[PDB]
């Protein structure tokens, strides 16, 4: 899997700086991404001279993308990072926690990565995917029919941005829209650790 | 492994017993794994008393908020405002660790301080570390240059606690490593399941 730029979403103590097993939630993802990722584009809003601070001595090549509208959303935070990115990148959650055996797997995927055997989230509360010919035909946290769950980490093409352009206009741009306007593949990483922190 | 009471430590914006991992509370995910082994839940608050009181009164446990007012005095103060509420043989944990029904099932078997020789989560350099001898703890702390283990912060006590944590009653902060130490506590290893803490700092 050849190097690629990774795109946290970290806008809307700030949740990617919360320590779980000793480790800051952004540092625990950048660490395990690092040997596949050529720059890090970290899109933050309020907190993005706190996130900014932490990461100045980690050593790893990144960059703060601010924006101003938290309240817009994960799909608006995706769009604001549409120039700092080009071809084929990886997008992930700074509230996401993932293991180096799910990170491993993922990395090599497409569209969504979803786990058809969720092993430490609760399936009730999580973001649900219904697939129709390996792509994301229903996406939400109330699906009443869904085949798995989506696991917040998604390896997205230059061909996004003209899905999420058609919301660029709106209240409130989800990503979970974006994901189903584009009919995202998706590829399964079942079972391997992995939790959103809320 | 015969029923016994479980006391929750929860004292000292959103409480951390209240944080969500993985869509649900950690205090309700330890009590939930729990709950099959556990006759009553104490659990220990402060601050935030009220708010855990009214996040627990609809899910279908046995509990008892204990409170105190003197959060700064540590862990260690909050385990012997339990005292009264407990006798003989009991669990004692965190309510900012996230702990798996596989470490669950193992660790109430257990006897001591629940440690950890393989840590497959947690950061070993940030973690509370054991140096054991001859089965019992000989040095803790999060800064041991030497030692075998990690604290998972599950225990599994006696009422032989309280005569050591007693010796620290009129100290400025009541460490709970210092009353493990001070007891020389058995250990008990759970190694490599899943389980973590939260925190900022």
């Amino acid at each position: 899997i050849k190097l690629m730029k990774a795109v946290i979403l970290a806008a809307g103590v700030p949740k990617p700086l919360v320590r779980v097993g000793g480790c800051e939630i952004i540092l625990r993802t950048m660490k395990l991404l690092s040997p596949h990722v050529s720059e890090f584009i970290i899109v933050a809003s309020r907190y993005a001279d706190d996130i900014d601070a932490f990461l100045k001595d980690k050593g790893f090549n990144y960059k703060i993308v601010r924006h101003d509208r938290p309240e817009k959303g994960n799909g608006y935070s995706l769009l604001v990072a549409k120039n700092h990115v080009e071809d084929r990148f990886i997008l992930t959650m700074g509230d996401h926690v993932y293991s180096q055996q799910f990170i491993e797997k993922a990395v090599r995927g497409e569209g969504v990565i979803a786990d058809r055997e969720p092993r430490f989230v609760d399936i009730g509360e999580a973001t649900k995917i219904r697939v129709e010919d390996g792509r994301v035909a229903k996406i939400g946290k109330d699906l009443r029919e869904f085949d798995c769950v989506d696991t917040g980490f998604f390896v997205l093409d230059d061909s996004i941005f003209e899905h999420a352009e058609k919301l660029r206009d709106r209240e409130e741009i989800p990503l979970s829209e974006i994901v189903k306007l584009a009919r995202l593949p998706v590829t399964y990483v079942d079972g391997e650790l992995w939790m959103d922190v809320d």
